[PDB]
Order: structure tokens, then sequence, then C-alpha cells
């Protein structure tokens, strides 16, 4: 028992990440097979940032132009290509430590482990979730881009991001692997805001159906509620708001605790309207809503890979 | 920018879990050269745990009744011995992925990453701290037993725990690499209290340091205090009384963000006899002493290993 945020292994990823130089600009890159993929914006420089047009900047850039270190080992570029908004290099070698892999695109809510690199070099992992507005809140310095956030299933190791910007609010936004920006963002330094950052209402319920299971249950309450009763004073706490198929997908744990689901969204709205009062859930002492429900029945269950 | 909780890699340690059985009872071990190393209460049954005596439990066994399982690769047990809540075994191969590695004890306060595992499989990674009080708050499930903590110095692997015991609070108790317990706890299933849990006042003022550094400064105050009066209202929080040392550690982040250490410990003790009152810092609507100076250094610097 006890519930913490915790990330997959990094152990696969690691063996997959390699520095990329062009220009003076050097981040990170991803070295699957005899392709490594990076960030397009490695080609700027500080002034390109402002208005690049990447096309144009591309053509006089050539294979030599990009050097690519997996720690000492240099690969050799024999071929290049820009996919939306990411750069991938043909290079001679494949990845000896190559996982199985795929590129997925997750859905806003979705949580995945980011594995933060500096010069191809591993600094750390921590989980963080696309956040309703398309964003993360993520910790990223100068360097850090091109780092990647992966979910593993069992063997198989899926690629949801790969890191670009800060925002001015101190959160991140970045790509799928084809290299697609999730929300409306464009790499490019231009003013872009966030957008408003709602709460994920599935996975805070979640969170408390954890709560419950590790003997934190104060906060259940005798009320109940309907689907559309507790969506109102959702919206009006700004959370997304919740469908049948959330309560589909809360349905095991809401099975293993005994507690209906809008039974749980009737002790949700209580803590809305009449906050935590001082007390603390899981050492939190607000809700958090970085949890899916699998990450949920991971930790209760103590699945591994 | 951003700040998080973030564990160090697990890569290196992955190859260094290896599956341990003796008798029914399977849990995880670490192997390091041509040891393997997991906590003695292996060859104890769900009776044995009442009351065992290790040593008699002990002499009833012999090599072949440790099984050892590195995926599908059984290592041979060519010797065994206990240390102190630790059981080493030598067996016939050296561990090829061996890094380098040391075993240290850490003070109460300092912080390390934990990979948690079941049957030799790591099921994820996090950081947590040696609380005052010689728990942690964990996650572990059956079978996480002899899961490790450490901390990464570029190359070196430091191992600073070694997983054992829950207790009645949902907290975990456990031993260094010499298998010496951290704090006054015992390998034996009998009522155990934790203690006053105590907040590591070091560590929150780093935190605040971070939060500056991250453009979090509302809680910054005009007061300044002294040391003797500060600890003081310390004290009545439950809060590590705070050392010239302490002062000394937190030089850099105060040098850094132009704060001096008593001013910051200054805006603390408002927050401490004014509450939060609503507001968050980085997110966190309570204050947080899971981060080490040095971790805050790291976040905020951007280290590798
Ligand atoms: C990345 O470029 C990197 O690590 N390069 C070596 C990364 C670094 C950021 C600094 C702090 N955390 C980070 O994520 N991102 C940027 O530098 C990006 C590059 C993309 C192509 C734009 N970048 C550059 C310039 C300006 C911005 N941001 C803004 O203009 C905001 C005000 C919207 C930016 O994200
Ligand atoms: C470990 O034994 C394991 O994983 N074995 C396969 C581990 C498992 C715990 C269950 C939930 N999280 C855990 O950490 N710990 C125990 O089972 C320990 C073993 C040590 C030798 C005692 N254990 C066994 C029996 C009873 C207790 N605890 C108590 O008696 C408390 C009431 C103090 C215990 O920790």
């Amino acid at each position: 028992s006890g519930f913490r945020k915790m990330a997959f292994p990094s152990g696969k990823v690691e063996g997959c990440m390699v520095q990329v130089t062009c220009g003076t600009t050097t981040l990170n890159g991803l070295w699957l097979d005899d392709v490594v993929y990076c960030p397009r914006h490695v080609i700027c420089t500080s002034e390109d940032m402002l208005n690049p047009n990447y096309e144009d900047l591309l053509i006089r850039k050539s294979n030599h132009n990009f050097l690519v270190q997996a720690g000492n080992v240099q690969l050799r570029v024999i071929g290049h290509s820009m996919q939306n908004c990411v750069l991938k290099l043909k290079v001679d070698t494949a990845n000896p430590k190559t996982p199985k892999y795929k590129f997925v695109r997750i859905q806003p809510g979705q949580t995945f482990s980011v594995l933060a690199c500096y010069n191809g070099s591993p600094s750390g992992v921590y989980q963080c979730a696309m956040r309703p507005n398309f964003t993360i809140k993520g910790s990223f310095l100068n360097g850090s881009c091109g780092s990647v956030g992966f979910n593993i299933d069992y063997d198989c190791v899926s690629f949801c991001y790969m890191h670009h910007m800060e925002l001015p609010t101190g959160v991140h936004a970045g790509t799928d692997l084809e290299g697609n920006f999730y929300g409306p963002f464009v790499d490019r330094q231009t003013a872009q805001a966030a957008g408003t950052d709602t709460t994920i209402t599935v996975n805070v319920l979640a969170w408390l159906y954890a709560a419950v299971i590790n003997g934190d249950r104060w906060f259940l309450n005798r009320f109940t509620t309907t689907l559309n009763d507790f969506n109102l004073v959702a919206m009006k706490y700004n959370y997304e708001p919740l469908t049948q198929d959330h309560v589909d997908i809360l349905g095991p744990l809401s099975a293993q605790t005994g507690i209906a689901v809008l039974d749980m969204c009737a002790s949700l709205k209580e803590l809305l309207q009449n906050g935590m009062n001082g007390r603390t859930i899981l050492g939190s002492a607000l809700l958090e809503d970085e949890f899916t429900p699998f990450d949920v029945v991971r930790q209760c269950s103590g699945v591994t890979f």
C-alpha cells in the first residue's frame, strides 16, 4: 500500500537517446533502428526562431551538417527528411538496443512518463499528463528539447511526445513522434497562450478510488448525484464534462471498492463546494487529476514490464 | 523551467534486479558482480514471521534451496551468508551489467529514487526521502520486497535502501545494503509504531528557493527572523530544528536568488502561522519537504548521469 506519482522505468528509452548538433544548436534525438528523430528547430539560429521558413532553412542543409553522437560513437547520416515538425535522419547503423515500440498520439487526459535529457544524456524521469489545453506541466531547461514521453505495455514502448517549447506560464508544448503538435501551437518564437486549463474529472475520480483503497475515506459522503446534475457543478469549477464512457472506464474501480461511480461523484461535488477545509487526501492538499484509471489499477495491482 | 518530483533514470539498476525464491516465498534481489543481495525474510513462512529465529531458520537451508532467476537465466548459488537483515548469495556468474556502485547509509532528510519490482521485474520508479522517523512514504504491494533505493553520481550508483516492511500507517521500513534497518524497526510481524513524523525544514526552504526561481514568489515577505526565534516557531509546528550546517547548505541557493536564508525563514514562519490561505506554490497546496538543496540544484541546472 501507499500511493505515489511514479513513472515507468527508463532503461529501455535511455538506450534510444542521442545528441544531435546542427549549426551551433545541439539538442536530443531518438534513435530507433536506422533513424534518428528530433525537433526540426535544430537547424535554426536564435534569430531564425522569430519566424523561420523551415523548408528554405533546410535546403541549405545536407547530411554532413547533422552531427549525431551516441555517447562517443558518431553515426553517419546517409539521408534526412522533415516530417511535420520533426526531422528524421537516416543513419548507417541501426540501434542495437531498439526495443519494441510504436508511435501513439494520446488523448487529452492521458498520462505518460518523460525522460528528460540534456546532450543525449538522460538527467531524470517523471510522469505527466496531456492537459486538456494540450500543454504539460513539465520540468524542461534549455537543452531539454527532443526528450520524449512514453508508455510501456510490458515490452512495447509507446512514444506519445517529443518536447519542443516552453510557454510564458512555465509549461511546455510538443509533438507526437509523427511531429504534429498537440494543441494549436507552432514551433516559432511568437506570442502563444495556453488557453483555459481544466481539470481531468475522470482522473480525479480514480485518485479518489485509490484513496479509498488506501484507507483515506473521510471524504466519502452519504449523498449520491446524477450525471447531468454533477456536470453542472463541474463546468462551474472548470472540470472536464464526464461521459458515460468515463463511467464505463471507472467500472472495475467502482466494483472493487463497492462505491458506485455517481456516489463518488457525489463525494467529489461536496469537496468542490466545501473545499478540503485543511485535511489531506493521499497527502495532497488539493485534488490530483494526473492519474488515469489505468495508472491506479497498475499501482494497486503491481503490474510489471 | 517548471518543477516536478523526478527520479534518476532506472536503466542502470534494472539490469541488477533478479527474482529470488526460497520455500514458497519469492521476492526481489539485487545482483552485483557474483553476489545477489536480498531480505533474509525470504526463508520465512507466514507463520515464521510472527517470531523467527533467523540463525536457526537458516541452518536448515542450503545453497540449492535458493532459486535465483534472471529473467530466464538461472544462476547457481555456490555460497550464502546472512549480513544483519540481508542475505548475500555467492553465485557462479558475475553480473555483466554491474555498474559502478557503492553502499551508502543516508541521513534522515536525504532523498533517493526507488525502483519498485515484482518478481525481479521493475514495475516503476519514484523518488522519496528518509523521513525523520526513519520511514518512507512509498508505494509497495506484496512481492515488492528487496526492491531498492538509489542515487546516481554521473556514473556511480549509490545504494541506500532495500525494502522489507509495511507499517500500520501505510508506510514502509527497510535496510541499507549492509542490512541494518533505518530507525528502530525489526524484521518480524510484531506491533511497531512509526514515531512522530516531523517536517524536513531545510528541504522545505530549498523548495521555496525553487519556487522563487520559477516565479512563484508571492509568499516572499518583508520580515526577516533569527535562527533561535524561527526554531521556536518550528518546534511548535513539528519542524526539524535548523542548524548552521543547514544554512551553509542553502548558501548557493541563497546567493543565486538574492534572498538571504533568514529572510526565507521569515517567509516560511508566516506561512506556518497563516497557512496557505487557499493559494498554491509550485502547484502544491501544502509545503513539500521531500526535495534536498541538491535535488533543486540538479533540476534548476539540468545535470545528467
Ligand atoms: C529547446 O529549444 C531546447 O532545449 N533546445 C536546445 C527548448 C528549451 C526551452 C528552454 C526552457 N525549457 C524549454 O523547453 N525550447 C525552446 O527553446 C523553443 C524552441 C522552439 C522552436 C520554438 N523556444 C524558442 C524560442 C522561444 C520559445 N518560446 C516562446 O516564444 C514563448 C514566449 C511562447 C520557445 O519555446
Ligand atoms: C515483503 O515481505 C514482500 O513483498 N514479500 C514478497 C513486503 C510486502 C508488504 C506488503 C505490502 N507492502 C509491503 O511492503 N513486506 C512484508 O510482507 C513484511 C515482511 C517483513 C519480515 C517482516 N511483513 C510481514 C509481516 C508483517 C508485516 N508488518 C507488520 O506486522 C506491521 C503490522 C508492523 C510486514 O511488514
